[PDB]
């Protein structure tokens, strides 16, 4: 006998908030009374009209789940605004329509690693930080890389910096020495890709850099 | 017969150049005749005074080394200029007195990995690089860390970087997402120092950041 209403009715959901052109957009309808009371089961008439970049029409999938909810799933292929109108037999229900941006996704798989850095803090023989640089730094990743950039560098405040890019699957490790002696934790060991996935024809080999 | 000369003969090395403060400087005299041939063979009396900070007076170590040539060898303990006069019957050698900077020396081994970043770029569904952020970036970092400390950062610029602190003997497996999907690579293992070392006491734990 509780019948819906417009303007208790609202929605809720990512998919009013922030879309990816590359992943479902999902949010939730929640049929609420004239008396304001959520509503029990399903069958209400709710409606959802979407219209995206120039002219763009898209169609929202509405399923009823019978608990006075519903589930709303729609795709926003390109970047750009997109007008979400859910209405109750024509008439906006609470905070309709609304504006939801839509930006560009990254498709996480297709990302890989690359480029790294660490930085290294110098301590005098007392124990004491120092605060500048001249020491003989020497940074050496060994590793079956296909590519590889390395700089070391004294960054003159006491403290060194590495940075460095890798290209390939394989076991790397970098010894970081001050003066001829590996810093604490030295060698740092790293794990690009799948060791397995190595071409063959790659073996590993050492990249040595120096500061000073 | 062939007799040593001060105007001719020189001195040359690291001790003369740049100097750490825990570190032997070493040089090597090399005592030239009267017509300006290497001399054949040792016994001349060459002399070494060096004067460092605060007037403190060092003492050299020569070695007499039957050839010609003369190693040298001293401390120089406390930062500042040292004033190294390398003579022979009370006349200067070729080029001294020489005034050499010592600095204070990093004790590799003391010293330790201050901070340690890695960067991912975000590739659209279209296999280019993203211009802008946006995307969900959630970096984990699993091991028995002594210390940790993290950030998943949203550069603004389509690329993503973790920055973090790790101290502790350990194997760290650590996991990158983007919009919930491991990269290529993700999780991957990273060694510091030697895992066997670990104290049994210090757990394996998870440490858990997010951008967007």
């Amino acid at each position: 006998k509780p019948a819906p209403s417009a303007e208790h009715s609202y929605a809720e959901g990512e998919g009013l908030v922030k879309v990816f052109d590359n992943a479902p957009a999902e949010f939730t309808i929640f049929a609420v009374d004239t008396k304001g009371v959520a509503r029990t089961d399903g069958g209400d008439p709710f409606e959802v009209a979407i219209n995206g970049p120039d002219g763009l029409v898209v169609d929202a999938k509405v399923t009823d789940n019978n608990d006075g909810t519903y589930g709303v799933v729609y795709d926003a292929p390109v970047e750009g605004n997109y007008n979400v109108n859910v209405t109750l037999r024509g008439n906006p229900i609470k905070n309709m329509p609304i504006d939801v941006k839509c930006i560009e996704g990254a498709n996480g798989e297709d990302s890989s690693f690359g480029s790294f850095t660490f930085t290294v803090a110098a301590k005098n023989k007392k124990g004491e930080v120092k605060t500048y640089g001249g020491d003989k730094f020497e940074v050496s990743i060994t590793g079956p890389a296909e590519e590889i950039t390395l700089d070391a560098i004294d960054n003159q405040d006491g403290t060194y910096t590495a940075a460095y890019s890798l290209v390939g699957n394989g076991r790397f490790s970098t010894g970081v020495k001050l003066n001829g002696k590996h810093i604490e934790g030295s060698p740092f060991k790293q794990v690009l890709g799948n060791p397995g996935k190595k071409n063959p024809e790659v073996k590993s080999f050492t990249t040595t850099r120096t500061a000073n």
